[PDB]
């Protein structure tokens, strides 16, 4: 039995190394990573890899690892795949903990835009979780946390984190993580997977995929939203991605919205992530 070395970037930024038989399906590696993390609520998570176009792809647990990474290195990241609309309903604190780490990366990276005050508040819960109660000793007027809180740090933001941290005295890690999630889950881009596309007129848009449905970001003014109930069918052909929309009551015929993706692979990727979110957030 020939085994391949796999390297997985964990959500705390550490590296986990293991071996799988070279013909292993993605589920085999995923089960090994989840055991290492003591994670039971595995359905929300998945492994990503970077393709030869350098694009993030979900490792399909049902398919051979080798048929997906193809020519690439057996290097992966551990990520949230389905962001729970209501993290309070997850059964385990460790589940909420990994969701927090993913979200901290979403914020720092700028995938999850956040106001000043919400950056500082989220920051303040992370600090309470990780260091416990505010202590002036390791905090002077010039203090700067090791914690990355935002795409761009300012002294004002560091001060606001400390001010809000003072207010959380006695808060346990599980409690701070729950408060973090009750705030994060309300952000307009929470759990939104964005894909670059052009509309049928050739205008640059973003397609968002999330729990509740599809979002078409034309710009800040005029954002189309298709709840899953409204979506009849979605398809891809070549570089094209088409959304079939239900008729309104006493309308005879569905509407079709077509989009142009950068290439055939980007169309197929968007299609797969829509089907997966549609299945998940038709069962939840
Ligand atoms: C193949 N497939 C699952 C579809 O075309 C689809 C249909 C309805 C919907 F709400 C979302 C999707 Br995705």
């Amino acid at each position: 039995p020939k085994s391949m070395q796999c390297k997985v970037i964990l959500l705390d930024g550490s590296e986990y190394t293991c071996d799988v038989e070279k013909r292993s399906r993605g589920q085999v590696l995923f089960d090994k990573v989840c055991e290492h993390l003591n994670l039971l609520e595995k359905d929300y998570f998945g492994l990503t890899y970077r393709d030869a176009e350098n694009q993030k792809n979900w490792l399909d647990p049902a398919k051979e690892i080798k048929k997906q990474v193809r020519s690439g290195a057996w290097h992966f990241s551990f990520n949230v795949k389905f962001y729970p609309p209501d993290p309070a309903q997850l059964s385990e604190d460790i589940t909420r903990y990994y969701l927090c780490l993913q979200l901290r990366d979403d914020i720092v990276s700028g995938r999850l835009p956040c106001s000043f005050v919400t950056l500082a508040l989220l920051g303040s819960y992370t600090v309470q979780s990780e260091l416990g109660d505010y202590d002036p000793d390791e905090c002077g007027s010039d203090y700067i946390s090791e914690f990355r809180f935002a795409p761009n740090h300012t002294k004002e933001l560091e001060d606001k984190v400390i001010e809000l941290h003072k207010s959380h005295r006695g808060m346990t890690p599980a409690e701070a993580e729950m408060h973090f999630l009750e705030n994060a889950k309300k952000l307009s881009m929470y759990g939104v997977d964005l894909h670059h596309a052009k509309d049928s007129e050739g205008v640059e848009i973003m397609l968002g995929v999330c729990a509740s449905g599809l979002l078409i970001y034309r710009d800040r003014l005029r954002i189309n939203r298709f709840a899953w109930p409204k979506v009849l069918k979605i398809s891809y052909k070549r570089n094209n991605f088409y959304i079939k929309i239900r008729p309104g009551e006493f309308e005879q015929f569905e509407s079709t919205i077509g989009f142009k993706l950068p290439n055939h692979r980007a169309a197929k990727r968007l299609w797969k992530v829509c089907v997966e979110h549609h299945t998940f957030f038709r069962l939840l």
